[PDB]
């Protein structure tokens, strides 16, 4: 988690009369031709809290990342009160869509971003340059850290079942049905990895076969 005694030293950093409570974290990633998803995350206290996180979808086929960032503030905190504290993933052209956008709106919150590439903090316009073990800077990186993590797992059971396949193909005779019956049962490795022989064997009405899948996995 976040740990009290740096979300202490955030507050201070940023000049919040506020203790950080609630931090909405926002991620960017475009899916060419299709749509840019953005990811948000919550803290409470510091600590996850995974059944308030939300993806918006932004329709287009290619990226506007500032564009993205401004609809999703409006989308969101048209609905949802503002949090204490709104980290988006990027430096001052990220910040600065969020901003602008809560004062469309007309709501008012502290925006925070960490630059991509340098780990710079950006707040009020500026960027905070802090020393690499800095306890404020690594606060921020486990925010990133957590809104990546649930931006990648927009592609979960798609890579799972490819991740699973890929497994199965290195069983000796097993063919493509009996492979595709154990993807459609279990879904991914994790899954099946957990199974027993003879769970895996009555998918596919082979122990034979099973034992071997178990030998593989
Ligand atoms: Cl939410
Ligand atoms: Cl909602
Ligand atoms: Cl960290
Ligand atoms: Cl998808
Ligand atoms: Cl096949």
């Amino acid at each position: 988690g976040l740990r009290k005694e740096a979300l202490e030293e955030l507050m201070k950093l940023l000049n919040m009369k506020d203790f950080p409570y609630r931090i909405e974290g926002i991620d960017i990633s475009h899916l060419q031709g299709k749509y840019t998803v953005a990811s948000l995350v919550v803290f409470e206290d510091g600590f996850p809290k995974k059944g308030d996180y939300r993806r918006y979808k932004i329709e287009q086929d290619h990226p506007d990342d500032y564009e993205s960032i401004r609809t999703v503030v409006k989308r969101r905190y048209s609905k949802h009160p503002l949090p204490n504290l709104l980290f988006v993933d990027g430096g001052i052209g990220q910040v600065n869509a969020a901003i602008e956008a809560l004062k469309e709106i007309g709501k008012d919150c502290p925006v925070v971003g960490l630059a991509k590439k340098e780990e710079t903090v950006v707040f009020e316009n500026r960027e905070i340059h802090l020393p690499h073990d800095h306890p404020v800077l690594r606060l921020l990186v486990q925010i990133r850290d957590e809104t990546h993590r649930f931006a990648v797992s927009y592609h979960r059971k798609r890579r799972e079942k490819e991740s699973l396949r890929s497994v199965l193909d290195n069983v000796p005779g097993i063919g493509p049905i009996r492979k595709k019956k154990l993807i459609e049962h279990f879904g991914s490795l994790e899954n099946i990895r957990s199974a027993s022989l003879e769970e895996i064997a009555r998918v596919i009405g082979s122990t034979e076969i099973a034992r071997r899948v178990l030998d593989i996995l």
